[PDB]
């Protein structure tokens, strides 16, 4: 009983946190990225190698993707127990996959230094990241929230 | 039955994905485009030759264009089975044409280097693109979604 | 019968296209305009001579102006066949005048080079435009939409 | 009868024109203002002397000020012919005063050159304005609209 | 009777004026502040000494603070003559205090020059302000509006 | 009785103050941060060491976190005295913890100078902060509001 | 009799004037030559077109060339009236030819402005010369001295 | 008797002073000449107008010119009282003319500021001279030496 | 008889011309060499490829080398007809070899443009030379003098 | 007896020291003089105020001036005991005057900082000198040598 | 017999070649040395590591050192066969040692690229040399001359 | 006997080495001295603290000073065994004192890094020296030569 309330509260909290404040930490991600070199075009290559995909893009995609089964169920109901089981299983699988993917993609920390050896950069150069601590805190917070969501989903699945 | 629900869900998902996050990857498309030269006016010419039309503009136009028949049908109903068949055929043709056009215009990847030989640039110069990986991922995702939409439309057409 | 539906659909489509995407192509119109000279104040004069009025301003003004008769009719009705005829004639005249004015003002293409001979620029200098292809495509699209609107208005006028 | 409808249409048209497009022509008023000198602080002084108050600020203030009597009448009615006469007289006086003030403040054209002789600028220097033609067109359009409004108000006043 | 209507109109007018146009004059307050020196860090110190708190921040705080008693009364009524007297007294005191505080903080004019003698600036340097005339006009207008509000509040207090 | 009204008023006042004006003081936090050195990458490291987390982020997180129990209670009621006691205790604990955390994290003032000795900066360098006075005022105001909230919560807890 | 003394004095005076002070006016001929353009390589082309050969080089060559017959006569005498006549004729011819060549090459004045239309310069540009007045004075002085020398040589030739 | 010794000593002293130290004060005459403007080509024009001919050039020419009669007399003697008288008269005339010419050309002081109104400089600008005091001292010293020389020459002329 | 005198005069003339004026045309050979690129190190490589050895170095070496046999003969005489013949043959061979080498190394003209395709320069770039006309004139003059010397040496060789 | 030898040795030593090494310490006197300001023309004024006359110029003038009586005596002897006495007195007076003048002009040390308050510099600025220690050592050494010379001259004067 | 003449000629030729032209190739050795980095102080360290001692310094030292025995012999003779033998042996040893030292120090070629990994340079950077070809030619020429000198010295030693 | 010859040879060798090549290593001593900071005036102070007196100045002074007794003896002889002894003692003392002074002033090596903590430099900064290896080699060579000179002087002193 309380599990559903907690799940809804956690989902809304995650959505609000991502929407309100997330899109400002990464505003100047590339403008403040500097490398120690004179070669034109090294900054772009090194930034693209360091950060292939931004964290906020991944989190937005995950948020939108993990809420499709509810829309499908609502649409079916409007047009109108098996659907419940199928959607619960799909939600659990989606959440677990997204959590594992985040872990394998980003890790647990954002270092303040990067070593870049991509053309046109000559040999290996050093580049400096902007705001590592805030991004590390964001990473840890999102991981914790996703873990709580996964735990609640598994508990609900095992209830039936 | 389920086909209509899936089609609506896919359409709404595509619209949301394009609207929320698409208009930020391409924000600094031209500000971070750099060429290796001293000649004034080479950057503008080379950028215009590399990217005649931005991806987001094309996707917005496609999204708006593929939803006209529904508006026409709604307007006719408000003023008030042949119309259904005609609009289904028109939608299928529009989707197929837009998919083929996207493929012929952009391809499947965005390279990180460009070779530019347009006046006033002297002989051939080299220019460097910003964020190739994110744009490649966006291209592949949009192509997949459009393919799914085309498949569903063809299935619905063949149902009757 | 279908003519009214098509006219409304075209009007709404034009309004949406102008509103959503139009105000971003011209965002950096003057920041990326460069001339080959060292004289202060030549860039401003040459930009003002090349582009006295931006396209988006003209299109917004046209959109707002071509929808006044409907507001007048609605206001008269709220306060409450001759008015219908008068407003149809006024709309036709406004649309034709705006189309001819656009043609005489801008033409059909935006060249990538400009020759500037305005004070304080010494003799004749060369300046380079930003994004000619997108603006040419926009010009052609708007001209086509306006032509379709004019054709439909003339057909409706000749119906009675 | 038609006079009231025309007055309302003109007021709404003016408000929409000012709101939608006005706040973008003057966005870079000071960033693109350049003077021919090396002295620090001459640009700020010369810009402040050339343009003490921006046009858009004046127009917004005028728009907000010329619509107070209607609010007063509505509030009195909610709390609940002399009030009608008093508010008509007040509106006429406000409109005439604002028109005369605009004429005495700005004139009919915005020149492309300015001569500046304010400290710390040494002797007389020359400064260059950005977008004179668009601002001149805006000035003329606003003057015409205000004149039409004044004419309609005087006609309504003389009706009774 | 008319006093309440005038007070409400003045309050709404002040709120609208502050909200719509106020937040654009001060947009580039610090970017266009220049001092005549080569020492790093002198600009920040001199700007902070010249303008400890921006005018718009103070005005927003005053606007929000002078409308608390109404919210308290509304909340008490929803939960449900002494409260009326207490809230009137509180409003009068708040308005008078804010007016006196504004006068003691800012004055009546914004000079175009500042003399700065704060570390790390060596001896005394000169700095140049941006847009003094507009800010002076804003100061005078806000002072006049606040004075009118205080007069009306005192009249209402003395009525009973 | 009055305690609930005061608590609600204080909460709404805090939310409005944070939302409307807070997100503009810290807009240029990193762009105007300057250090006295020539070494690339020293600015980023020194800024990250001086300000690990921005104040506005912390305040937004606190505001969102201190209002979860109300949402939980509302959800339980919609699904439908112990819950009241539990949520009151949780709110008190959350507020006290957040206040103590703010005190231990930030303190009571923002100095205008910082001493930085982080790699790649050689030995110890000096960096200069932007807008210390406004941020100090914000710190003190937020601390006072939070203290008032804690006092009211403790009073309500002791009432029962 | 006096003619020989005057000729020797004039020759020595010319040599001393050229040697001592001539090689310093033209020291910064190319470093202070500036053109109004941004195109790389325009300065070199325009300087080479304006001044194919420096004046001092021509004068040094003339000085060395007009004194060969004396060396030939001295060498013949050391090895040891016809030779006298032949060398006088040769000297007269050399002096006349050099004077006419100087006139046809340089003229009588050095203007302070030049119009340059050589690749890579686009269309026609303007360039600014350094020290026109000193070079004009030098030109006139050298022409006068050469004329006096020619007159004396012709007088000596006609004596016999 | 002593007059000849004093004249020879003064001549040798003047020659040595001019030769050894004179050619270093004016080494950076044009490199350190700065004008307050942004217009290319204003520095060259203003420097040429301020200093048409350098002082050292004039002094070298005067030194070389005032010693020709001695060379003529020596040459005549080698080839071998009227010549004595003629050369004395010529020397006196040359010295007086050169002194008057120096006075009319340069004056008695070198100011530290110049007002320049020559094309391409717009209106009147201000330029700053390098080393005024040393050049003033040099001017006065040379004038005094030349005056002493003239006095001695006149005394010798009047002796016979 | 006259041949020896002419040969000595030509040799001395060549030596004087090379010594006095040659070492100033090439003073700024590398400082004024500019290439159209942003790549560091392209200027050095392109200059070294365009001008492996300077003309003046070659001419100085040739001048010193073509006068060794005279020194050898003088030394032998001091220590003290076959030697005469041997040294004449050696001189003729040296002069012919140096002339042919100059022709094969440099040619007859110095172009004003160079095409450079050496690492690190990307593809082919364009570089601009300084003072082509003076260097071409010098080349032609030196070639003519060397040819005259060779002709005289051959005539003397054939005399015996 | 030994006094004459010591005087000659000291004079030659002073001349050699001044000639060989003196003219290199002051080579970059003005190029390395920097002031903390942005105002054009402040560097020239402040340098001219700090160093009206260079030390080396004064020392060269003194060296040349203190050796005139010997030249006068030599000239009189060539043309050919009172002259001896007169020249000794003149030399003593010249040396004493030059020593006192040096002391009153320069002092005993060259500080590394200067405070400048001359137009166009605003208020008082700070400027930094180049090579204070070497110049101080030179000052002390020259003062000591001049003192020794004065002592020897006085001893010789008192001998007779 | 001829060996002594050849040795003297070679020595004088080497001295002249080194003196006249050698001191101009290396004039801009360090000014045109560029490295691809932004770190201050990397250029100095990398230049010092690449070229510890300049070639011209070594050659001058060798030239001066290999001619001491002749001075010693001349001094002994002036003061006035064993000395002959001793000085010949010393000269041979000195020449052989200097040749071997040159070979071990410099080699046979000067590359156009250098790899630098000295503090403060981060990891390994690339630097570009100026005029490699001329310096290689100089190296080879000096080596050949020194070898010829060594051969002649050994022949003379073996003669006795 | 041989000792005098060796002493003269060493003295002449030292003089030649110092004169010919010494004055070029230190030509750019201050132009290539760089410190890691942004503060104006830190470079001058740090250079003056690192190198109070240049090595070449000290060596020139020592060379000139150690040869005074010979001049005194020559002058006494021209005017014309105790003098011999006195001058030998004076020379020995001068040489020993100069050697010890050099050791105490400079040491044995020139490091490539310097730590500077002089006003206006903030705290301690790092500066980079130019050409440490050449200067170290020069130091060692001069020390060795001076030691040899001292040894020879002591041997000569002990001979008698
Ligand atoms: C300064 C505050 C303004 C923030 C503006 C930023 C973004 C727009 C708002 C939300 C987008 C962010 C995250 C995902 C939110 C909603 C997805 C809809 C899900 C659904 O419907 O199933
Ligand atoms: C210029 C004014 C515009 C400001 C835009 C900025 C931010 C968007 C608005 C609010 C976010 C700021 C603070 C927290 C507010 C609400 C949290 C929701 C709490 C709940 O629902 O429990
Ligand atoms: C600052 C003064 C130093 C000036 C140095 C400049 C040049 C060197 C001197 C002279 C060269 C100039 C002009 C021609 C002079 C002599 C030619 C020799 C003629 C002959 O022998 O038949
Ligand atoms: C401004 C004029 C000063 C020029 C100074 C330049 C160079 C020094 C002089 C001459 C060197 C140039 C060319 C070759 C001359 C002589 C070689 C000696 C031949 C021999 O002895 O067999
Ligand atoms: C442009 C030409 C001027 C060149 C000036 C350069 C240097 C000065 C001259 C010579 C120094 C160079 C090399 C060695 C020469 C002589 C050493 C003396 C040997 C001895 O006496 O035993």
């Amino acid at each position: 009983m309380i599990g559903r309330i907690l799940l809804t509260v956690v989902v809304i909290f995650r959505i609000l946190i991502v929407a309100i404040v997330g899109e400002t930490v990464y505003d100047d991600e590339q403008t403040m990225f500097v490398c120690n070199t004179l070669q034109p075009g090294c900054n772009q290559a090194c930034y693209d190698r360091a950060f292939p995909i931004s964290h906020i893009r991944y989190w937005v995609f995950q948020i939108i993707m993990v809420c499709t089964p509810s829309l499908c169920f609502i649409t079916y109901s409007v047009h109108q127990s098996r659907f419940y089981i199928i959607q619960v299983v799909f939600r659990n699988a989606l959440e677990i996959g997204f959590l594992v993917g985040q872990y394998f993609l980003y890790g647990f920390s954002v270092p303040g230094l990067y070593e870049c050896n991509r053309y046109p950069c000559i040999k290996e150069v050093e580049c400096y990241v902007s705001r590592p601590t805030e991004k590390t805190v964001f990473l840890v917070f999102m991981f914790a929230v996703s873990g709580i969501c996964v735990v609640l989903n598994l508990a609900e699945l095992n209830h039936l």
